């Protein structure tokens, strides 16, 4: 039996953020099913990052985590976390008001935020088809995440800090003893006064293992895949491309081009394959909107993008279970959450209030309890 004061469960981003923020308060351990921490949902992401995205508190966290990724303590990576990467959302199908209320909603969290016309909009991508846009918003503060760099200074500032980060330990059964949570898995045993459930499409999974009451989460299917441009055709500058009901998004990557279809098909927590339907539609669309032509993908993947009902993300005590905390509902928003998310869940965790520049975006303990869901 090896003891800690906080044990979590799941080393994606969710639980290396929150055990990182942690891990200077106490000592940390982290349980990880499969034989390395990002092989689900924090492998599997269009590593974006846009504030004018999700739920208003969604919106917030996003907001609030860009000052710890564009200034983490030293040691924490060896290059920016962020590059720079402007998002244009495209009117496909002439609705100049709702094109309208993206663009004012837009611009109140992002001054810089601007309205263009479909001859803007097609001299920064010139494969747009232009008589297809209608008009578009342009965030120039978009921006790519080195997801890899983020999760791996999450992840090594925990053992920094003399915590531990243990693979191939799935937690199988789970069990409140003497007044802590003790974890069995197959190569060992664990016990700290509080759980933190940070198991992406598995959190409800594990509330099952402990006897606690599950959140309702909906674990949501996003295929994606990768193609070649055309020969002729530079690409690498181009913003992320998303259509304004989010129909399809499109964006470079590594020489490449990375589409998505956008979907968000509700199914069981699994490890998660493409399906051809998926990858159909997504190559369709971007025909539709575009004169690209898009040969069979060199690559793709799905991954799970997980909510509850009301689309906000959990971080909170449950009710009526002593030590057993919620780090939840990341939806498709996990990685440009993930500072927020982890200062402000370790700060519940503690029964300490939020930081004050978390504060300053409007964030507070009640908008990310799980105990808001009402039944
Ligand atoms: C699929 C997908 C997701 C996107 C996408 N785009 C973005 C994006 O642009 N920006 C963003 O922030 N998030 C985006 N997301 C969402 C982002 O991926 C998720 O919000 C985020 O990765 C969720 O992080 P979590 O930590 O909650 O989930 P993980 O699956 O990464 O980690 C959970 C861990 O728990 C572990 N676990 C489960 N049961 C366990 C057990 N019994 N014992 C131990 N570990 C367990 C699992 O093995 C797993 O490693 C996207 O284009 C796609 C196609």
């Amino acid at each position: 039996m090896i003891e800690a004061d906080y044990l979590v469960i799941g080393a994606g981003i969710a639980g290396a953020s929150t055990g990182y923020w942690l891990s200077a308060h106490g000592r940390v351990v982290v349980l990880e099913r499969e034989a390395q921490p990002g092989y689900h949902s924090t492998g599997r992401s269009a590593a974006h990052y846009t504030v004018a995205y999700g739920t208003p508190q969604v919106r917030a966290l996003t907001a609030a985590s860009r000052a710890f990724f564009d200034n983490p303590p030293a040691g924490f990576c060896e290059h920016p976390l962020l590059s720079p990467r402007p998002e244009m959302v495209v009117d496909f199908s002439d609705d100049p008001e709702e094109l309208r209320r993206q663009y004012e909603s837009g611009k109140a969290l992002v001054p810089q935020m601007r309205l263009l016309d479909a001859e803007q909009a097609c001299s920064i991508v010139p494969v747009l088809r232009r008589d297809k846009v209608f008009g578009a918003t342009y965030d120039p503060t978009g921006a790519d995440i080195d997801t890899d760099a983020l999760h791996q200074g999450y992840l090594r500032g925990i053992r920094r800090n003399q915590g531990q980060v243990l693979c191939n330990h799935e937690a199988l059964e789970i069990r409140r003893v003497d007044g802590a949570w003790e974890v069995r898995c197959d190569a060992g045993s664990y016990r700290a006064a509080v759980l933190v459930n940070a198991a992406g499409a598995w959190c409800d999974a594990i509330a099952g293992l402990a006897g606690v009451r599950p959140l309702g989460l909906q674990p949501k299917r996003r295929s994606a895949f990768i193609f070649a441009p055309p020969p002729g055709i530079d690409c690498h500058d181009w913003p992320m491309l998303v259509s304004l009901d989010e129909s399809f998004f499109l964006k470079p990557d590594a020489g490449m081009l990375l589409g998505s279809p956008a979907n968000a098909d509700p199914v069981e927590a699994h490890d998660v394959q493409p399906e051809q339907l998926d990858i159909a539609t997504g190559m369709y669309l971007i025909e539709e909107a575009t004169t690209l032509t898009i040969r069979r993908p060199e690559h793709t993947w799905a991954g799970l993008r997980s909510f509850v009902a009301d689309g906000d993300l959990v971080a909170g005590y449950a009710a009526n279970a002593e030590g057993f905390f919620w780090v939840a509902a990341q939806g498709g928003y996990g990685i440009q959450t993930s500072a927020a998310m982890g200062e402000a869940s370790a700060a519940l965790i503690r029964h300490q209030p939020l930081p004050a520049h978390l504060r300053e975006h409007g964030l507070d303990e009640a908008m990310l309890s799980p105990r808001r869901l009402s039944p």
